C-alpha cells in the first residue's frame, strides 16, 4: 500500500475515533459533531502533507533495512501516520490562530476558517484550541503502551512551545525591542536596525523550522525506535538549515508569486514583516534606496507597496537568492554526508526532504 | 511554612525557571523576556488561587496522616505547588482566549489582557498559547522522573480537551443545534427550546467543572500517590456537583452583583447566554412572561436588558436558588459521607472545598 493512501486512510480512522469518542465520553450531539468534522476537514486537509508524510517517509526508510514481522511493519507505519497527523493537526492549530491574529483573508485558495459565515472569530479561536487538544488525544489513545510515548510527547511539547515563541518573534519583528511594553501602544520601527540576518534567522528558526523539519524527522526516528542511529546535533542543524531555506522561499513568494498560485494576496510589505527580501534589500541598498524603503514600507496604500516591490526588483535580489541557495546546497549536502557515517538510510530520507523542498 | 506563602514562592521559582530557560535555550532577548514576565504576572496572578491551592490542600491532608521523611514532605508540597500552578496557568490561558472570544472588557477589575495598549489581539492570542505551553514546560521540567507524570499529563490533557469542548457548548448555546453549519451565519434561537436544565448542565460540566474541581482534586491525589485511597467515580460526581453550583453562583452574580464587586459589567443577558437564571425563569414563566423574555433577551439595548432583569426579580428566582442550594447541600454531604469509607482525609479536603465554594 502506497504511502499517501495509507496516510489518508489513517486520517479517516483518527477522525472517526475522535468523533465517536466525543459522542461516547463528551456528550456531544450530532450537529456539533458535524460542525467539528467539517472544521477538522477544512483546517487539516488540502495541503501537500509534507510534514506528516516526512514521518512516514523516515519510517519507511528504516523498515527497508530492519528485520520485522509484517504485523510489526504495519504497526510502525500506522504509528508514523498517526504521528504525521499529530504534526498536521499542530500545523492546523497554528494556521487557524495565525490567520486570526493577522487578519488574513485567504489560505490555500479558500477563505480563512474564521471568515466562514457560521464560524466567526469567537468560535475559530476555540476551534484552533481543539485542534491542538486533538494532537494529545490521538497520542494518548494510539500510543499509550508505546516505549517512545514519553520521548514523543516531550519533543512535541518543546516544539509547540518553540513555535509559539517564534510567533511572538514574528509578530513583534517590526517593533523596536527597547520599546516593547504591554502598557504602551507599539510604534513601527523607523530605523529598521533590527532587520538583520541574525534576527531574521531567530524568527524563522522558532516560528517554522522546529515544527516543519525537526519534529517530522525526529518523530520518524522515534516511531522507528531509531534515535540512536543518528547524531541528534546533526538532525537539528540540518532541520534548521532546510527550514530557513523553506521560509526564504515563502518570503519571496509572498511578494512575487501571483495570488492564484500562492493561494492568497501576500501582504508582508503592508504588514512590515521582517522578510528575507527586506533584510537582504537593506543589506545592499544605498542611502537613497534605504530612505525610500523607509518612506514606503509597512503601509496599506498600494502605491507605496508598488514602490517597495520596485525597489526589490531593481536591487536584483534574484542574484542574492541564487547565492543564498548555492550556499544552502553546499551546507545541506555536507550535513547529509555527515549523516551517512551513522545512518545512510536516514541521510537518504534527509536527501528526499531536501529535494522536495528545493522543487516546490 | 503556611500554604499560601509556599504556593506564591513557587510562582517566583517557576517564573524564574521559565524566563531563564527562554534566555538559555530559546535565544530570547531581555525586552521580550520582560514582556513575557509581565504577561505572566498579569494573566496568572490576582485571583484567589482557589484551584492551585486545592492541590496543595489535598496534599497537606495526606501529609498529616502519612509517614514521610521531611525532605519527602517538602518534595510532595513542592510538587503540589507546581501542579497547582499548572492549573492556574491553564486557567490563565482560557481566560485570555475567552476574553478575546467574547469581546470582554474587564476581568478582576483590570482591562482584559488583549486590551492593554501594547498587547492587542494579535499578540494576546499567542500569549494565551504560550500560557498553556508553559503548563507542559513546567510539568516536564519538575516532574520528569516522577512516578505520577504519565497519569498527571494524561489527566491534564483530558481536562484541557473537556474544557475546550465546553467552551464550544457555551459559545453555541444560543443557537439552534439543527442549524449549526460553518457555511451559514448563525441566528439566535427564537424558541429557547434548548434552554433546559440538561443542556445547561452539559455546558457547565465541560466548560468549568473539569478544570475547576476535578483537576485540582485528582492532581492532589496524584502528587500524593494516593489515587487508590479513593473511589474515582465519587471524586467525579462530587467535582461535577460542586462545580455546577460554582457556576450557578457566577451566573447569578453576572446579573445581580454590582460591577465593582464583580470586577466587570456582566453581559450574559446581552450575549444571550444559557444561564441558570434564564433556564430557571423559563422553567416557571407563564405565556406572557415567556413572550416578553423572547422580545428582550440577547439585545444590547439597556432598556431591553432592564426588562429581562425585571422579569427575573419578579419571578422570585431567589427562592429557586435557595431550593437548588439546599439540594446541592444534601447531595454534597452525601458524597462526602461516601468518600469517608475509603478516605476520611480526602473527604475532609472535599468538605473544605465545599465550604470555600459555599461562602464566596
Ligand atoms: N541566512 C541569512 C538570512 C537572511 C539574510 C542573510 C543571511 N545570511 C547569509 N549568510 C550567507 C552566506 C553565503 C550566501 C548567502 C548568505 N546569507
Ligand atoms: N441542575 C439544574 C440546573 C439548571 C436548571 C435546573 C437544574 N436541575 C435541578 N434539579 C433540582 C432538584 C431540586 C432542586 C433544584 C433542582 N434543580
Ligand atoms: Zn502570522
Ligand atoms: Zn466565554
Amino acid at each position: 500500500m502506497a504511502s499517501m493512501e495509507r496516510f489518508l486512510s489513517v486520517y479517516d480512522e483518527v477522525q472517526a475515533f475522535l468523533l465517536d469518542q466525543l459522542q461516547s465520553k463528551y456528550e456531544i450531539d450530532p450537529n456539533r459533531a458535524r460542525y467539528l468534522r467539517i472544521m477538522m476537514d477544512t483546517t487539516c486537509l488540502g495541503g501537500k502533507y509534507f510534514r506528516g508524510m516526512t514521518v512516514v517517509n523516515v519510517a519507511e526508510g528504516f523498515l527497508a533495512v530492519t528485520q520485522h514481522d509484517e504485523a510489526t511493519k504495519e504497526r510502525i507505519l500506522h504509528d508514523a501516520c498517526v504521528g504525521g497527523w499529530m504534526i498536521e493537526f499542530l500545523q492546523a492549530h497554528y494556521l487557524v490562530e495565525d490567520d486570526i491574529m493577522d487578519g488574513s483573508v485567504m489560505r490555500r485558495g479558500k477563505p480563512c476558517w474564521y471568515r466562514f459565515p457560521g464560524v466567526t472569530t469567537q468560535c475559530a479561536i476555540n476551534d484552533g484550541i481543539i485542534l491542538k487538544s486533538w494532537t494529545q488525544i490521538m497520542a494518548w489513545h494510539y500510543f499509550a503502551d508505546r516505549p517512545f510515548l514519553k520521548d514523543l510527547l516531550c519533543l512535541f511539547q518543546k516544539v509547540d512551545y518553540a513555535t509559539a515563541v517564534g510567533q511572538m518573534y514574528d509578530v513583534t519583528s517590526m517593533c523596536d525591542s527597547n520599546k516593547l511594553d504591554p502598557e504602551v501602544a507599539q510604534p513601527m520601527t523607523t530605523d529598521f536596525a533590527e532587520f538583520t540576518p541574525a534576527i531574521y534567522k531567530r524568527i524563522v528558526k522558532y516560528k517554522t523550522t522546529f515544527y516543519t523539519y525537526l519534529l517530522p524527522l525526529v518523530m520518524g526516528l522515534l516511531v522507528s525506535e531509531a534515535a540512536a542511529s543518528v547524531e541528534m546535533n546533526l538532525v537539528e542543524r540540518v532541520a534548521h538549515l532546510i527550514g530557513e531555506y523553506f521560509q526564504v522561499q515563502d518570503d519571496v513568494m509572498d511578494c512575487f508569486t501571483p495570488p492564484e498560485q500562492l493561494g492568497k494576496v501576500g501582504t508582508d510589505i503592508e504588514d512590515a514583516k521582517c522578510s528575507w527580501l527586506a533584510v537582504t534589500f537593506l543589506g545592499k541598498a544605498n542611502a537613497a534606496q534605504v530612505a525610500e524603503f523607509k518612506a514606503n514600507y509597512g503601509e496599506k496604500d498600494p502605491a507605496k507597496v508598488a514602490v517597495v516591490k520596485r525597489l526589490y526588483s531593481k536591487a536584483n535580489l534574484q542574484a542574492d537568492f541564487a547565492a543564498y541557495e548555492a550556499e544552502v546546497v553546499r551546507e545541506v549536502e555536507s550535513l547529509i554526508e555527515q549523516l551517512k557515517v551513522k545512518s545512510p538510510t536516514f541521510a537518504e530520507s534527509v536527501a528526499v526532504v531536501w529535494e522536495k523542498t528545493h522543487k516546490r
